[PDB]
């Protein structure tokens, strides 16, 4: 929504860094086989552009289509249950990756040749 956003890809990031270290995946180049390191052992608060293609306006989308209709700690989310005036908005959090992406996907096997899929439903 604001520039709060921006510390979204953090969380992210915060659960995604955080279990590479736990799994072998500490740093030094990239994900790989014979290295088993942690490419992206930096913080989202103060970060490059590769992650822009990634996070940002996809994600900001994602916090924007709503109000139209190195070792972090990622904090605990669930300490609120979400009742059914937010679960069934889930149920239309959920239906937004099959609209979003869901109208790509409908668009990504007819601009690549021909080509279905039985997931269009």
């Amino acid at each position: 929504l604001d520039s709060f956003i921006n510390k979204f890809a953090e969380y992210t990031h915060e659960k995604w860094a955080f279990d590479k270290i736990q799994n072998n995946w500490s740093y030094g180049e990239n994900v790989d086989e014979e290295l088993k390191t942690h490419p992206m052992l930096r913080p989202y608060k103060t970060f490059s552009e590769k992650d822009k293609e990634i996070y940002r306006w996809p994600i900001k989308e994602s916090l924007k289509a709503m109000i139209a209709w190195y070792n972090p700690q990622p904090p605990d989310l669930s300490g609120v249950t979400l009742s059914r005036e937010l679960q069934a908005m889930a149920e239309q959090l959920a239906e937004n990756y099959h609209n979003t992406w869901g109208r790509k996907k409908k668009q990504e096997l007819e601009a690549k040749g021909g080509g279905t899929h039985p997931l269009l439903v």
